[PDB]
């Protein structure tokens, strides 16, 4: 049982919960690989056994009554067609589990306020339109953004999967070039340049929502274009820098996954897209100052008259914090849900209290938990985390193409 | 099967080859990644001896020569008679150098070939100790051009106590417990604050009191020596634009000298080996300034900039935070002591991963500690994946000797 200290406060705790860990990491005692993204069948009963067992246990209901019922049933499913069936009950316990197990994730503190809406009967790409629309609609809410997945059939052998080709429902052209330059949204050329490649009709803008790619089993994608009035967009300005605004920034409204596969009682679903609201410096930070993203630090600086020519002036640090305030003034301006990272931060440190209690402790990855900026004046820094795999999950998956 | 390391900012791939020589075991495992954490027999000496011995002759392209097995057999015959060895003064260079070079938490290491190794394995007592240490001190600072430097005390041997610097750093202020439960000064250091009044020393009452060095010869107390003032370099803190900075009354010094770590090489413990470089800004204006638990003065720095500290949104924090370090870097330049930004550090840092890719096939480094306490993705180490493990020659953490 590891012991973990906060050294903001100088209190122990030891994280139990760690000893159930599941499915290994890529750390050994010989090297740690916390810092990479990507870390490097009677099978199916025991992670459907393990996660009834989850599910009885949370509703105060285990060993009695419809738990061995359940067992019975899950049991002769598999035996008579090799997978099973999730109750609506339980693939709603499965997704809030399966957040509140995102070891990277800093929003835990809301797992429990999650609405999940089931797509298990879809059957074709122009219904997953259909279900991806009235998500959109549902968490977007006029900008007062709600936790939402929508979760589209399991996968199962003989046939192809269900899959969303874009890595979000929201995302900004790249648009290549002669020289190589992108105009738009570097994490997207390649999204981009497919969507063209079926067909769409390219914008020249550094802000064009790109349109979906969507795949129905054992078919090619097929392209949609989102409806203008669904996609809730922020123009960005600052309380006082007059100029931001001529800069024609802009960030979406709503952060929604659609790459990730959601595993269940040892069940997968590769289509699965879940939203919450973004943290302001997912925007401020990365998206729009990462060197590989829009890279706007500079622009931005050479607009306040920094000293671009010394490091030590500080002059990155001081466009960044102008940048940040920008995301925020502009969201709330807006009514658009947002979140700074000392809130944020913060409402986490109450979450892994709560965890401590009830579970005994939190898979948490301290590299993606600390915020991009300001690292050391968040409560997180200082508290020490222990990093694990458990079930109900969402999992990396390999691009379908 | 090496772990395969990508940069996510140019998209460059390597694999870290070295980690597969990882002499020791550290915390994780594949069911938990402890990375976070800050704390993580004559022929098992033999056998580092060995390897050491081995590095120290490939270094000098004399890999498999005469003189090489014939330091391997000394070694294995002194070890034989005595329990121990003695390092050569060329080897002890050598595994210092290795010992900074291997250390995983240090982003300072574009430097590691340049320091200066200062042999006091002959130091008899506690008051020779304290001759080094001030010798150590006046070259290093130099006057404000700061040189890295190393001081290297007897090795723990059979027979006899171990040499021991009690203090956590050559330079360090005082923390005085209050009766609020407050600390006037340094909080880091109330627990050796308290045992250097124990000592004989009679305190002070400001915030930032250099601390009388407690040194320990083997096997008796601690002794108490005041540093000669001269000796110990400091900066005042001032604001290039906020002209009420300065009467905050902050000051930081010159020389950060880590005083308590054990060097380990090919199996021999020096215990006592304090070691100085020069700071990177981070370290003063956001680390030992802001810290709650530290001077904790963010917040009173934001009221001063009538920044609106009743919401978070309004980034107070990092608005004052930035104009610390800003502090810092003036007041130290202004000094002329040397200091390094974080931008620079980190830049200097990918170019160390580099060289350390071509010589060494990978580099031992912890991420958390590398990536700065503000503005992480915004210096290039945030973007580079590593590998932390654990190399020796070494620097180790050892526990308090009270
Ligand atoms: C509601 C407010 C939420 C906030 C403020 C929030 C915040 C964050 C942030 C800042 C990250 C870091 C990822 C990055 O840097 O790109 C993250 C990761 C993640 N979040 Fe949340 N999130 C929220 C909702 C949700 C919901 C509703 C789910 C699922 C039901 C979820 C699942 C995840 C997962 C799986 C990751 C890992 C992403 C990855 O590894 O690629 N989050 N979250
Ligand atoms: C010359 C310029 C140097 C710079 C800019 C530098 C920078 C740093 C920084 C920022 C840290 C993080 C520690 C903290 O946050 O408190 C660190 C750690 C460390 N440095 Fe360096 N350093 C330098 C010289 C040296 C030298 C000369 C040595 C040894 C000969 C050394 C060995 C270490 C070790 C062992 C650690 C780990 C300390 C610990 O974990 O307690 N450094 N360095
Ligand atoms: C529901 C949600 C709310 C919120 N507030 N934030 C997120 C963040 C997810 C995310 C994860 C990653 C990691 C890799 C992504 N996949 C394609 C490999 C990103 F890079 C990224 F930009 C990104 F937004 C999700
Ligand atoms: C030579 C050197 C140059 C430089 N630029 N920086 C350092 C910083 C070392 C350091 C390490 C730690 C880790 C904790 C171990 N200690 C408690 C025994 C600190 F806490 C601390 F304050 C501290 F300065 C050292
Ligand atoms: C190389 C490094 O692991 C990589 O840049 C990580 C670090 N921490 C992160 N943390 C979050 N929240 N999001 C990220 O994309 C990353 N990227
Ligand atoms: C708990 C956490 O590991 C701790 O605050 C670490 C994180 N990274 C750090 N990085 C550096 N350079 N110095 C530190 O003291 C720490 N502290
Ligand atoms: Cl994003
Ligand atoms: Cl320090
Ligand atoms: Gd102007
Ligand atoms: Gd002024
Ligand atoms: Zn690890």
């Amino acid at each position: 049982f590891p012991r973990v200290k906060n050294w903001e406060v100088g209190s122990i705790t030891y994280d139990t919960l760690s000893a159930q860990a599941q499915q290994d990491g890529p750390c050994t005692p010989r090297r740690c690989l916390g810092s990479l993204v990507f870390p490097r069948p009677e099978q199916l009963l025991s992670q459907a056994r393990d996660f009834i067992n989850q599910y009885y246990s949370s509703i105060k209901r285990s060993g009695s009554q419809a738990h061995e019922q359940r067992l019975q049933e899950v049991e002769a499913e598999v035996a008579a067609t090799g997978t099973y069936q999730l109750r609506e009950s339980e693939l709603v316990f499965g997704a809030k589990q399966a957040w509140r197990n995102a070891p990277r994730c800093v929003g835990r503190i809301q797992w429990g306020k999650l609405q999940v809406f089931d797509a298990r009967d879809c059957r074709s790409a122009q219904e997953m339109f259909t279900y991806i629309c009235n998500h959109i609609k549902y968490a977007t809410n006029r900008g007062n953004l709600r936790s939402a997945i929508t979760v589209f059939p399991q996968r199962c052998p003989g046939r192809g999967d269900f899959r969303i080709w874009n890595s979000q429902l929201v995302r900004y052209a790249g648009y290549r070039q002669q020289d190589g330059s992108v105009r738009g949204d570097p994490a997207n050329v390649e999204i981009t340049e497919l969507c063209i490649q079926h067909g769409w009709t390219p914008g020249n803008g550094r802000f064009d929502v790109l349109p979906l790619l969507l795949q129905a089993p054992d078919e090619p994608p097929e392209l949609f274009l989102l409806p203008p009035e669904l996609v809730l967009e922020v123009p960005l300005e600052h309380p006082t820098l007059e100029w931001f605004a001529a800069l024609g920034l802009r960030w979406y409204a709503l952060p929604a996954v659609s790459n990730m596969l959601l595993e269940i009682g040892g069940l997968e679903f590769p289509a699965a897209p879940f939203s919450g609201w973004y943290m302001s410096t997912e925007i401020g930070t990365r998206n729009l100052c990462d060197p590989h993203r829009y890279n706007i630090l500079e622009d931005v600086a050479v607009c306040m008259d920094l000293d671009t020519r010394t490091t030590s002036s500080l002059w990155k640090d001081k466009a960044a914090v102008e940048i940040n305030v920008a995301v925020l003034h502009s969201y709330q301006l807006a009514k658009v849900t947002i979140v700074d990272h000392h809130a944020a931060t913060a409402s986490f440190m109450k979450h892994l209290e709560n965890e401590q209690k009830a579970r005994g402790g939190c898979p948490a990855d301290w590299a993606w938990i600390v915020p991009p900026i300001s690292g050391s004046l968040t409560p997180v820094f200082h508290q020490e985390m222990v990093n694990y795999f458990l079930s109900p999950a969402f999992r990396y998956q390999p691009d379908p193409w």
